[PDB]
């Protein structure tokens, strides 16, 4: 049963589209394919859906890029749909606008900057190799449960100095954040609230122990960056450490599944990566253009007209980032991975002050994964007649990716 809200007076009927971000029409064919259905040659740049409490959707890459870059007009005070969930959302610095945002991003950058991430390469590689060698000789694996849900999680827990046995409970919380249970805005609001509270509960004792700590882990490093000459306050720290976990454990996991499904169906592309190691390294950004995973929102600051559309203060706009990288107006043949594409511009990591803090880590993890995968399993395919199961939400998800190959 579908829950609809009535459009407000300022929303004209010709802009209304029945789009359910948590259950996209056509989702069985793929998350990216389902979002692409929304982006027809003449659809308005901004459309409004009565689902998920009622909100706008930006349908073209230029709007998505622009909105991310304009925090003074499009605020981060709410970045989730439905509104109830977005209002319950308590993660730092992602809930913040400049200038409050900036010192917390600085703190994060102390741990996640490119020079720090480069130091992590060999530890990431070791984890990759270890997992891959578990099944490489076997000639088949279920890629989701045997690799994509394992690799980025072990990497991040190691980096964060946390026990790997916590993976399960943290993945469960993460999934209730990005796809909160419920068929109703109020239900989803509650689901998100309980998950966000679970993160705070888990993270509180760690914060208390690592304040002033001498650990070399990511949490200790970031926790102990001063904020305006003072220790980071408790409320902020809870939201900050929870966000680290949320970003580290869900994002790359999901991305890898979508990426691998495409690769398993395009051996010519795989062969190119295998024969030119530099095309692989240089081609990773094209993969990020092609396999966006995040669809989140911004809050309209003031009554305004934007791309010919009347917007009211408090309106939410969902930003399906796939609709930038896959916008046929930004990239010719957007659905094809072209490792040589010169222009790969995309919003897979968003734009503006919130542009992904973990993007260097995400690129390194993917780069190392492909290098170590192709070294040991150079050719592979999706099992015959296999059907991946897809989910849409704030972060896309996919499971059931049975791969097959001939042991080398
Ligand atoms: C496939 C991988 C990833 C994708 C597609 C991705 C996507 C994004 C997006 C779209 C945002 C902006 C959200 C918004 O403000 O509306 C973001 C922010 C952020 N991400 Fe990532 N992310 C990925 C990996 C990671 C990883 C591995 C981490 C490690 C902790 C991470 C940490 C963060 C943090 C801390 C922010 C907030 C930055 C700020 O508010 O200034 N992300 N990410
Ligand atoms: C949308 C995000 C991917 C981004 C902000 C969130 O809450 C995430 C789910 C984790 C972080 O990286």
């Amino acid at each position: 049963q579908k829950h609809r809200v009535a459009p407000p007076p300022h929303v004209p009927g010709h802009l209304i589209r029945e789009i359910d971000a948590y259950d996209l029409d056509g989702l069985e064919q793929g998350f990216h394919e389902a979002w692409k259905r929304v982006q027809q040659p003449d659809t308005p740049p901004l459309v409004w859906t009565p689902f998920t409490g009622g909100h706008w959707i930006a349908t073209r890459g230029t709007l998505i890029d622009e909105i991310y870059r304009s925090p003074e007009r499009f605020s981060s005070r709410v970045i989730w749909v439905p509104r109830e969930a977005g209002e319950a959302y308590d993660m730092v610095p992602t809930k913040l606008d400049p200038p409050e945002h900036t010192p917390y991003r600085k703190a994060i950058d102390k741990g996640l900057n490119l020079a720090e991430i480069r130091k992590l390469e060999d530890q990431i590689r070791t984890i990759a190799v270890e997992i891959i060698e578990g099944f490489a000789d076997r000639g088949h694996c279920e890629f989701g449960s045997e690799f994509s849900t394992v690799f980025p999680v072990r990497v991040f827990l190691a980096l964060a100095g946390l026990p790997v046995e916590d993976a399960t409970k943290l993945g469960l919380l993460a999934n209730e954040m990005t796809r909160p249970s419920g068929n109703t805005p109020e239900e989803q609001g509650r689901s998100l609230e309980a998950a966000n509270k679970g993160f705070f509960e888990y993270v509180a004792p760690i914060i208390a122990a690592r304040r002033g700590g001498s650990g070399t882990d990511l949490i200790t490093r970031i926790l102990n960056v001063e904020i305006d000459g003072k220790p980071m306050p408790d409320d902020r720290a809870l939201g900050l450490v929870s966000l680290l976990l949320l970003g580290g454990l869900n994002t790359v996991v999901n991305f890898l599944g979508f990426m691998m499904i495409y690769l398993s169906r395009h051996p010519e592309t795989v062969a190119e990566m295998r024969r030119e190691p530099l095309k692989l390294q240089r081609g990773v950004e094209e993969l990020f253009r092609r396999f966006a995973v995040v669809s989140d929102a911004r809050y309209v600051v003031s009554d305004m007209e934007f791309h010919g559309t009347m917007l009211k203060e408090g309106d939410l706009i969902l930003l399906p980032t796939a609709l930038h990288g896959l916008d046929d107006r930004h990239h010719d043949d957007p659905m094809t991975v072209d490792l040589s594409r010169r222009d790969v511009t995309h919003s897979t990591f968003a734009q503006g002050p919130h542009r992904c803090a973990g993007m260097h880590l995400a690129r390194l993890e993917v780069t190392v994964m492909l290098q170590e995968w192709l070294a040991r399993i150079p050719e592979f395919r999706l099992k015959d007649r296999a059907v991946p199961i897809y989910h849409s939400g704030i972060v896309a998800a996919v499971e059931n990716i049975p791969l097959e190959w001939e042991p080398q």
